[PDB]
């Protein structure tokens, strides 16, 4: 059977935390009044929830309501007790309040107000300065909510809120976040396609906060090469083959042979064989302003088959891709 993993940090945070804190199904929620929100205009729409601009009308500030979609109370519950757990940390999205909808009969989350610039505008803007400071504002929330006994599983560029004026990050959508216990096998079918890690594409479940590193590394390869996705798979055994393209298939057997993992052989047949690739051959002239040697480094690091030797969030941050960006 497949070897067993533990994160490298933080492994026994919620042990060691009273039961209430990761026991969300025995959550009670303090219901606040419906009638505070005055709806303005939607927002969005996801697989799991309506998201909608909205004035409270007690404070007369603008915040905006997460109607979330039917799905088992026991994922309601879990996201409500995140952002509780979480409310306060360095650019975490704030719950504000919590009401019960009349007409979908299920939760209305409602959040701080963030004035998010444009996604699109977003990124074919940011310079190098900016992602760098973006990368260490995304790293706070990270490591406060990996610090917190929790993973976030879906970090991608539309959960990230950029206010650009402002200059202030908030990471939204704790819908698929879940707590780290040592030990727990976890649903592999978590995060969008293009920002699975590996241990997802090979079906290993005692997976980690490490999952989120991956992530982080697929949105910096994104943004400083201006290829959006970056391994932009057709489906996820085609995302497996792209990463090996990059990482090349010794080090992916190195990785399944480490934990006893077998691929899917649906494999043999689009697999192949592929040298590791250099960082560099992605750079052109109209990325490289992006591109130095540091940043390259970083996201090397962030880059690994094996979940266990990914730089962590608190290592990451200690990286000289950040040394430029100015700390408050
Ligand atoms: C989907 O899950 C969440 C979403 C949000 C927030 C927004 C969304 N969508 C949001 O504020 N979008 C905005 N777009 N323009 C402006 Br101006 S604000 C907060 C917490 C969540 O868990």
């Amino acid at each position: 059977g497949p070897v067993p993993s533990r994160a490298r940090v933080y492994t026994d945070v919620n042990t060691h935390r009273p039961r209430e804190y990761w026991d969300y199904e025995s959550h009670v929620v303090e219901w606040g009044n419906q009638d505070d929100y005055q709806l303005v205009r939607k927002l969005g729409r996801g697989k799991y929830s309506e998201v909608f601009e909205a004035i409270n009308i007690t404070n007369n500030e603008k915040v905006v309501v997460k109607i979330l979609k039917p799905v088992k109370k026991k994922k309601i519950k879990r996201e409500i007790k995140i952002l509780e757990n979480l409310r306060g940390g360095p650019n975490i999205i704030t719950l504000a309040d919590i009401v019960k909808d009349p007409v979908s009969r299920t939760p209305a989350l409602v959040f701080e107000h963030v004035n998010n610039t444009d996604f699109k505008q977003l990124y074919q803007t940011l310079t190098d300065y900016d992602i760098r400071f973006y990368m260490y504002e995304i790293l706070k929330a990270l490591d406060y909510c990996h610090s917190m006994g929790i993973m976030h599983r879906d970090v991608k560029p539309h959960n990230v809120m950029i206010d650009h004026e402002h200059r202030k990050l908030r990471l939204i959508d704790w819908g698929l976040a879940e707590f780290y216990h040592p030990g727990q096998e976890y649903n592999v079918r978590v995060a969008s396609r293009y920002f699975k890690g590996p241990e997802l594409l090979v079906d290993y479940q005692m997976y980690d906060y490490s999952l989120d590193m991956w992530s982080l590394g697929c949105m910096l390869a994104s943004m400083i090469f201006r290829k959006e996705p970056f391994f932009h798979g057709h489906d996820n055994y085609d995302q497996l083959v792209r990463i090996a393209k990059v990482l090349g298939t010794e080090d992916l057997y190195d990785y399944i042979d480490k934990y006893n993992i077998e691929l899917d052989p649906r494999f043999n047949d689009i697999l192949g064989r592929h040298s590791r690739k250099r960082w560099e051959r992605f750079v052109h002239s109209e990325n490289q302003h992006l591109v130095s040697p540091e940043a390259l480094d970083f996201l090397d690091k962030l880059l690994r088959y094996d979940h266990q030797s990914r730089l962590t969030a608190r290592e990451a941050m200690e990286h000289p891709y950040f040394y430029t960006v100015v700390k408050d």
